[PDB]
DNA sequence: GTCGG
DNA sequence: GCTGATGCGC
DNA sequence: CCGACCGCGCATCAGC
């Protein structure tokens, strides 16, 4: 919060951007500026100062100075004002709903939440559930019940079968005081980059968590991916919690490392983690790390033993969880 | 919108 | 049905 | 300049 009020503003314009003009790239580079300067130990007194820091160019240091000398930006003040522009802008905070839907929602005259509930019929699956949970969806969860999420998802998971191993990551593994949502990585051994001993690996797991209620939702489900709803049990006499949102990755357990990796992110990490892959001749997703042919075509997975393997090929120093929090 | 070559 | 493009999401 | 901007799973669609 050194400079939150630039941060803040830098965020707001890439939503604009990507949830509005539909400018993925700006997008981006707003990200990627706010980023690096909600890194930065000082606090900026100048458009110039940031524009020492990359990612920060000429435009945004301009916007800087605006913000500094008065307080806020006139390009966004423009912007809360117009009708359409806020309309997308909120609709897209519908999980489902992205810049395309969010528009032609617009245009069909569907611009607020009861507009929303009263069009259910024009809504597909997973923008359904998103718009049930839509103020659930925006809470924060404590660490603490991400604790007892933990210890729910992991003894239910052994319960099916002992050797499944689920690991909580995203911002929970990076150590944060609390978290958006609930991210699973799952491995078993008999799913592996060699073949698929068993059906069902990930459609068992599901099943149990929704057997004693746990998931109550499904937005979308594959054999390897399920992103969906949970709820934590209740005691007697007392509030239910809020539902919240689930991931789970179901991912060769010999490349766990790279998967462990990619789930842990930040999501701005690995974008500037696989950037750096690419100018160091290698190519990293989740499932492994390759190196680039003189042609530029992906070569063989190399060995990876630990997450720090990854770093070492890219001649990076290796980066503890808690410090790829970008 | 920002960067490297 | 399929394959490929697109939207949306992590 | 001016191309490049990470990489991929699932849902939904068009075209056949
Ligand atoms: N390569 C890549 N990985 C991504 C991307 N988006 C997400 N991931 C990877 C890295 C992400 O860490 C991970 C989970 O996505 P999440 O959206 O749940 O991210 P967190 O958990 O970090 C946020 Br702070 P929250 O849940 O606490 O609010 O997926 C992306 O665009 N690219
Ligand atoms: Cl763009
Ligand atoms: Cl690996
Ligand atoms: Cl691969
Ligand atoms: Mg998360
Ligand atoms: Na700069
Ligand atoms: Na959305
Ligand atoms: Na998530």
């Amino acid at each position: 919060t050194l400079n939150g009020g630039i941060t803040d503003m830098l965020t707001e314009l890439a939503n604009f951007e990507k949830n509005v003009s539909q400018a993925i790239h700006k997008y981006n580079a707003y990200r990627k500026a706010a980023s690096v300067i909600a890194k930065y130990p000082h606090k900026i007194k100048s458009g110039a100062e940031a524009k020492k820091l990359p990612g920060v160019g000429t435009k945004i240091a301009e916007k800087i100075d605006e913000f500094l000398a008065t307080g806020k930006l006139r390009k966004l003040e423009k912007i809360r004002q117009d009708d359409t522009s806020s309309s997308i802008n909120f609709l897209t905070r519908v999980s489902g709903i992205g810049p395309s839907a969010a528009r032609k929602f617009v245009d069909e005259g569907i611009k607020t939440l009861e507009d929303l509930r009263k069009n259910e019929d024009k809504l597909n699956h997973h923008q359904r559930i998103g718009l049930k949970y839509f103020g659930d969806f925006e809470k924060r969860i404590p660490r603490e019940e991400m604790l007892q999420m933990q210890d729910i998802v992991l003894n239910e998971v052994k319960k099916v079968d002992s050797e499944y191993i689920a690991t909580v990551c995203g911002s929970f593994r990076r150590g944060a005081e609390s978290s958006g949502d609930m991210d699973v990585l799952l491995t078993h051994p008999s799913f592996t980059s060699e073949s698929t001993k068993q059906p069902k690996l990930l459609h068992q797991v599901v099943e149990q968590l929704q057997k004693v209620h746990f998931i109550t939702d499904t937005l979308s489900k594959g054999e390897t991916k399920f992103m969906g709803v949970c709820q934590l049990p209740s005691k007697n006499d007392e509030k239910e919690y809020p539902h919240r949102r689930i991931d789970i990755r179901l991912i060769p357990k010999d490349q766990y490392y790279c998967g462990v990796l990619y789930f842990t992110g930040s999501d701005i990490f690995n974008k500037n983690m696989r950037a750096h892959a690419l100018e160091k001749g290698f190519t990293i997703n989740e499932y492994t790390i390759r190196p680039l042919g003189v042609t530029g075509v992906a070569g063989e997975p190399l060995p990876v033993d630990s997450e720090k393997d990854i770093f070492d090929y890219i001649q990076w120093k290796y980066r503890e969880p808690k410090d790829r929090s970008e």
